[PDB]
């Protein structure tokens, strides 16, 4: 719990109402009860703010006239919401202290206040920084290093020789450092290319659940600082992702792709490899990226949904578009 | 477990034609069935082939009966009868039996009657496991989560904190329920984490495949209705709502705050945008690119399917330049008129 | 790990030019290579750059040799030689060594010689592990499953019951082999589970990436042939059959009862529908949408690639209205034909 006056101070918001109100948590506008602080971004929710039963509402100045409760005025309600939710976070830690069922190699190097959950497995030579938390059931492979403040939820797999920076967060089911998909071909038989590169993850990286990030073949797969990656993504060997880029759910990236800084890769996109995407590119969901992207801006692909009866005709016509083109050229020639 | 044919026929509400004392030991395909096996025929084209099936009994319709070359179980719906008899004769093991000494179970967890927990599973404080719940080896169940009676998790399932799972659910290995939704605010180009303090509510009789991820909500909850079936490798984002009885095939990727109605069918590898609604009784065919709300029931499709590469090159180049083609058509139309 | 250059050259069937007594400690990229490293050159545009490479030896072709600024191993196939020398000098650790005290192993399991089982792995009753099999930490191997000699599972792999895996396979972490196929009957709108009592049969020398799922069959079996390579995040549905030496890149989804032949190459993020067959020696390029059987070898493709969003908006609008474009074209043809 926190006093509304103290919360507004920490949030650099200006308070309009009883600063002695006690805030115990954050809630949506529709669910907020007494003690909750909430927020609004869309002006449509103005007309019925009197129906919201939160103790306080984070809003802008243009919103204040419509307020029907204590209000914290800020320039950016959504960012203030992020900050106040961190202050009022109820999320537990993946582990507390080192569990007696954890299996930790005697050559592991552990900092202070490291927590390791039940049945986690820590291999030889692993370095865990101060305040690192390893969840139940994780595996951390030989000589990997995890920087101070980083946290793995339950059942994360880190392979060997992996480097992870400070204050990262990796959700369950994710695998960092599996072999890249590298094979030579000897007369039709695949010949494995050992993948002896690594994965380097920077600081403040968040990776979702059941995402896979392969190690490089010789040099490294690199995730920049401040990158956020959603669930179900595949980051192939020797991919390089620039700082602060965001990758939404289910994105598949091929080997040796380079993505710049401040990019936004939409859900379920497919990005081919051995090419570069420049800074400040947005690919919208399901984008089929076949060529380098050299200019910033928003890019898209795909023919959207239609009723099935309509789609049948659309697809058949598109598949015969060469014949349509030939007929147009012939008609131009004749006219 | 072996069963007399007459008893199996009674449990299936089938009409027995043949020796009720035949002992059935399992279910098999028509081509693999041997003595002791029961099988089924759904396709009357195989009537002439039944003499090649070595099953001790065959489930079939009344129209099929004159063609039988074995004891027959006559039913109205051979396919449904097959599902029922396979359940009766199921050889699938349980994920665990009893409580393994290597499992780590917080003292405050509440176990119902006849709960089984497999080797090296981890059960956090405040967890409640209903009667007959089975947790597979190596699972994690997070703080205060509740799993209803008869639900079963295979090995290596991850349930986060404050998750509610109904009765008689089944969750395959590698699945993660309740990870953080993809919630971040942007501050001058830096991403600022939004704690995801909502939950996941999973209803009764829900089946979830392997390596599927269902994220918790930001403030309110991600909700999966009763009787929903979800295949492998699906992504259900934070604050998605999936209505009762909907089926989601493999590899479907859903964005945040999507609401899918009841009785929908979402084909494999579809991609569904967020902050929008799909009404009841909608079918999206495979690889559907769902970018806008769907407000009428029925069948919807997208995608330009495969062609020989030489042909595809022309299709793709012409589509990409279709604006020029459209302009040329208009210009030719004006010249002719 | 260290090996004299002359000995390495002999094991590679390479021709040594330079000091055979050089001690090679590992493999590196041309850009990263330092003393003790061996590297390779596949692209002759780097001949002028070899003086910037500080490897102790470089694998190259006879045509490259005049450009060398180091000991050289001359071979016909630098890329294949690299694969072989990377295997000889492999630094990849094993998933486990010996049998960990924290592993839980059913008394009825049968182990071959020199089996290793990692910490907190769980082995069910009736499992058979062949000689030199390695089971990583935290794995689960379900009842009666059999893993052939030399096969290795990395950490946190799940093998269900009644699964058969061949020799010298390799499965990366997070993968699930033998989960229930997506099988349901329907009773008045209620899904009725169909127990999936078939199996998965995986052949010899199969490599499977991370977080891939391969479901068991409904009655008969899901089958992966010998020498198949499957990348990460793939989905192989119940009763799929994949022929020998086929490669499947990352994120491919295959629906039930698909049959893929031998020597196929399935590009990343492709979607392959089921109850159909793809013949031998078919290449599906990335993101391919396969709706019909493929009966002739060769290369097949689908998809409309990326455009700037403002351009894409117009493209999508025109395509969605392509039927009207077709009707206008036919009408203009009748006019030009004087009808
Ligand atoms: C990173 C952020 C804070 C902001 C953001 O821009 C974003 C976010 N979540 C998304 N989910 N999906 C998605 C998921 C599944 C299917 C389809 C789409 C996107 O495409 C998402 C995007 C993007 C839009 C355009 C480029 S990235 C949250
Ligand atoms: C649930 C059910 C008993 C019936 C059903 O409706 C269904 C089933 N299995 C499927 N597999 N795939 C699939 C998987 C991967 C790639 C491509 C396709 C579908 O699209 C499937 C569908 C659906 C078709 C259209 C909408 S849902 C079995
Ligand atoms: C097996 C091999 C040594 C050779 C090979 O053929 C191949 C390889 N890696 C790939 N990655 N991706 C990919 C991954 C993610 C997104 C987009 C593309 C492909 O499509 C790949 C392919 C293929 C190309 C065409 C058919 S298979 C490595
Ligand atoms: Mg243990
Ligand atoms: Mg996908």
């Amino acid at each position: 719990s926190i006093r509304l006056a103290d919360l507004a101070q920490q949030l650099d918001a200006e308070l309009h109402g009883d600063g002695d109100i006690v805030i115990t948590g954050v809630a949506s506008m529709q669910s907020a009860q007494t003690g909750h602080i909430t927020f609004m971004v869309n002006p449509k929710y103005r007309e019925h703010l009197g129906l919201c039963q939160a103790s306080a509402v984070v809003m802008t100045q243009d919103d204040l006239p419509f307020a029907k409760s204590a209000a914290l005025v800020v320039k950016n309600p959504y960012l203030t919401y992020a900050r106040m939710a961190q202050i009022l976070d109820t999320t537990p830690q993946p582990a507390q202290n080192i569990a007696p069922s954890a299996v930790i190699d005697a050559t592991a190097k552990l900092g202070n206040n490291v927590s390791i959950g039940a049945n986690a497995v820590i291999e030889s030579g692993v370095e865990l920084g101060d305040n690192v938390i390893i969840g139940a059931g994780c595996f951390v492979g030989k000589n990997s290093k995890i920087g101070a403040g980083s946290r793995l939820w339950a059942n994360v797999t880190i392979y060997h020789e992996i480097q992870i920076g400070q204050n990262c967060l990796i959700q369950s089911g994710t695998v960092v450092g599996a072999d890249g998909f590298g094979y030579a071909n000897d007369r039709g038989n695949w010949v494995k290319i050992p993948q002896i590169g690594r994965v380097i993850i920077g600081d403040r990286v968040e990776i979702g659940a059941c995402t896979t990030i392969d190690r490089g073949a010789l040099d490294d797969t690199i995730i920049g600082n401040g990158v956020i990656i959603d669930n179900q993504c595949q980051i192939a060997h020797n991919v390089v992702i620039g700082d602060n880029t965001a990758v939404a759910g289910g994105v598949i990236m091929a080997g040796s792709l380079k993505i710049g800084r401040y990019c936004m890769i939409g859900g379920a996109s497919v990005i081919n490899g051995h090419m570069e995407i420049c800074d400040k590119v947005t690919v919208t969901g399901m984008g089929m990226v076949m060529r380098p992207i050299t200019e910033p801006g928003v890019y898209s692909s795909g023919i959207p949904l239609q009723p099935n009866k309509v789609w049948r005709k659309t697809a058949a016509l598109v598949m015969n578009i060469d014949d349509m083109s030939k007929r147009l050229k012939s008609l131009e020639r004749k006219v």
